[PDB]
């Protein structure tokens, strides 16, 4: 089997992606945020605490003849951008462009903390990294990918993100027109649960590149890129008034400037990053001081290849037997 969905992004600074997914019998369609740095699917519901709910769309099990509770299952999440989100469980059907897993968790959520309640427009997250870090208690499951895999003609889904534009998640397949070419695959750890690879180093606009190993997670779910201190203050060395705001909270440059573009390797192959991916737009209304999408990971613990960097490049997320990522240029 095969999936194929459009992932549509929720704004026009390219915040965050969302893609449709069925869920139940009738189908209820819900938009989900696809994170590859997470594994809990779970959704906005007819449990969730009615203040908490803001314009979502909402799972309501009740009316899925599919539905069934898990009895005594629980959730409770954080991410690392300080949200969070907590209720019970379900199994369900859920389809993803065409491809149907029958028996997924369908993690329900009784709260959820502000920032997702005053984001009107995603019903809730799909987790697409390894079934190790879900937190469904006191009995794990297993992530729609997970649940998949053994279905799917190869064990495989792939990222492409657009810019300013919507793109697209497969499941099963590699489209070999949608990229470039040839896709360069490079090692995974999993021993922290995420699509952890090495980076073979960094160039800023047209400057040489410097071969230094940079480790990080392939994360669908960051909307930026972060990345050790010492490479993100040569990237913005090369932008006329650029400097770090502690009041605003990462980097800022003037709204006036051009972007140069970032270069990230990925063993020899290089992935080139435009200097417009980089533009976060002004840090308030009206203001001409813009946010810059290139950010340090100094204390958050570890360097993030999100949205900035992976919609830049089609991405392989090969689940076999030892995971590996792809990356083409596109």
């Amino acid at each position: 089997s095969t999936g194929s969905a459009t992932t549509t992004p929720i704004d026009s600074l390219d915040d965050a992606y969302i893609t449709p997914v069925q869920i139940g019998t009738p189908a209820q369609t819900l938009n989900l945020d696809f994170d590859t740095g997470s594994s809990d699917l779970w959704v906005f519901s007819s449990e969730t605490t009615a203040s908490e709910v803001d314009g979502q769309t909402i799972y309501t099990p009740s009316k899925s003849t599919t539905a069934k509770l898990l009895s005594g299952a629980t959730w409770s999440i954080s991410y690392g951008d300080g949200s969070s989100s907590s209720g019970d469980v379900y199994t369900d059907t859920v389809s993803v462009g065409g491809l149907t897993v029958t028996g997924q968790a369908v993690e329900s959520a009784k709260k959820v903390s502000s920032s997702f309640t005053e984001d009107s427009t995603i019903d809730g997250l799909l987790g697409l990294a390894f079934s190790t870090l879900n937190t469904v208690s006191p009995t794990q499951q297993k992530t729609f990918f997970d649940n998949a895999k053994a279905s799917l003609d190869s064990p495989v889904f792939t990222a492409d993100l657009g810019y300013h534009a919507p793109g697209t998640y497969n499941f099963g397949f590699i489209d070999t027109t949608a990229y470039t070419g040839s896709i360069t695959y490079t090692a995974v750890s999993t021993k922290q649960g995420f699509w952890e690879w090495t980076s073979t180093g960094y160039a800023v606009g047209s400057g040489t590149f410097k071969s230094t190993s940079i480790d990080g997670i392939a994360d669908t779910g960051t909307t930026l890129l972060y990345l050790p201190a010492t490479v993100v203050s040569a990237y913005w060395a090369q932008v006329s008034g650029a400097k770090s705001s502690s009041s605003v909270g990462g980097y800022v440059f003037p709204c006036s400037a051009t972007l140069p573009s970032f270069t990230f390797g990925v063993g020899s192959a290089r992935i080139v990053i435009p200097g417009d991916y980089i533009d976060f737009g002004p840090i308030s209304t009206g203001s001409s001081s813009c946010f810059g999408g290139i950010q340090s990971s100094a204390g958050i613990g570890i360097n993030i290849f999100g949205d900035v960097a992976l919609k830049a490049a089609f991405v392989v997320f090969n689940g076999a037997t030892t995971p590996t990522l792809g990356f083409a240029s596109k």
